[PDB]
């Protein structure tokens, strides 16, 4: 049900995000060959926490900038849960 | 603002979908090297119409099954608009 994903940030975090009208922040894509991919992050997962931030109470714009601004080399810890729905490949 | 994407369906349509609580059906991924990719479908686009179906008034489950069930070789026409938000790669 929950998953803890930990990787060292490279030049980018290797993720894209999606959400709606304050209904949670979701993984909308994981970069191929990235540390995030290697460690098991998946499209459709809800992000609950990144490092010391509650990702269930953050506005969209901050969620984006927080991840962009983490320095290269720093460890990123994501707690994810496996409002939005996502289909499989069709 | 709008885009019309037309391709011949292969073994799969080459797309994944996302939505919320009846807030529209969105492109959540486009398969690399697919006809859909070649013709310009992009993650974050809202699907307005597929063939002769109003994709703004269809429940999630039908949206999925409709696309799965289209036969191989049939032309797929998607009208897309460039409730959900999607970030860029971070």
């Amino acid at each position: 049900s929950m998953k803890l994903v930990k990787f060292r940030k490279g030049d980018s975090v290797g993720l894209r995000l999606a959400g709606g009208n304050d209904v949670g922040i979701f993984v909308a894509g994981v970069l191929e060959d990235s540390p995030a991919a290697k460690e098991g992050l998946e499209e459709g997962d809800q992000i609950l926490r990144v490092n010391n931030v509650d990702f269930t109470n953050i506005i969209r714009e901050e969620a984006v900038l927080f991840l962009l601004d983490l320095p290269k080399g720093e460890e990123v810890t994501i707690l994810a849960q496996k409002g939005l729905w996502f289909s499989d490949w069709l």
